């Protein structure tokens, strides 16, 4: 697999290694405010990560990941739209080259400067890769970043970022409170959809909070200096990592709130 974001690799091609890119319940999606229903059945969501361990952060030519210890119920997201647990595996972000662009999920069609991803695993599944088999088998937190004051909570990420500049590239990231990162509310949309990379599987409960979090331009400008290349390969910005909103086809987003 040679996929990435390029005119010759990127999401208009994925379809040819990755049928299930044509699906029905592909992600990212626009959220039409206007047409999300309040769903008063929806329990409230209950983000606990008290006692997360974060242990790593690896750019994989993609992205960045940081990455958490899930051997135990450490870090878990419960409630909302989701039966049982979902242990936090790891976080990412995708971005633009500008600030009017990166954001995966799209509200009315506004893209922000980033989105947060959270992606956690249903512990019923007892591994991630059984999990991603399973149409309930995760659960990922979407976070929208704008461009503003910046995130104090995010630069222990930004100032760690040159030391994985290139592909491959990994650096001890303990002691990480992912609790930094969130916005004060917790109001979302939810709806059924999958991963927004290869291998693009039908297997996410995507959580969309509403209020996004600020950002300084320095904090990301410091995400565009990372490298999609390995070291010694020519340089390519590692920027506008987003794959684009797919089709609705037979869904409803539901609203948490009024
Ligand atoms: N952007 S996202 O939808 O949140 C997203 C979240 C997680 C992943 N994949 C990961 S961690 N590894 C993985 C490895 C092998 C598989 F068969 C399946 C997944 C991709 C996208
Ligand atoms: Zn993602």
């Amino acid at each position: 697999h040679h996929w990435g974001y390029g005119k010759h690799n990127g999401p208009e091609h994925w379809h040819k290694d990755f049928p299930i890119a044509k699906g029905e319940r592909q992600s990212p999606v626009d959220i039409d405010t206007h047409t999300a229903k309040y769903d008063p059945s929806l329990k409230p969501l209950s983000v606990s990560y008290d006692q997360a361990t974060s242990l790593r952060i690896l750019n994989n030519g993609h992205a960045f990941n940081v990455e958490f210890d899930d051997s135990q119920d450490k870090a878990v997201l419960k409630g909302g739209p989701l039966d049982g647990t979902y242990r936090l595996i790891q976080f990412h972000f995708h971005w633009g080259s500008l600030d009017g662009q990166g954001s995966e999920h799209t509200v009315d069609k506004k893209k922000y400067a980033a989105e947060l991803h959270l992606v956690h695993w249903n512990t019923k599944y007892g591994d991630f890769g059984k999990a991603v088999q399973q149409p309930d088998g995760l659960a990922v937190l979407g976070i929208f970043l704008k461009v503003g004051s910046a995130k104090p909570g995010l630069q222990k990420v930004v100032d760690v970022l040159d030391s994985i500049k290139t592909k491959g590239k990994s650096a001890d990231f303990t002691n990480f409170d992912p609790r930094g990162l969130l916005p004060e509310s917790l109001d979302y949309w939810t709806y059924p959809g999958s991963l927004t990379t290869p291998p693009l599987l039908e297997c996410v409960t995507w959580i969309v909070l509403k209020e996004p979090i600020s950002v300084s331009s320095e904090q990301v400008l410091k995400f565009r200096k990372l490298n999609f290349n390995g070291e010694g390969e020519p340089e390519e910005l590692m920027v506008d990592n987003w794959r684009p909103a797919q089709p609705l086809k037979n869904r409803q987003i539901k609203a948490s709130f009024k």
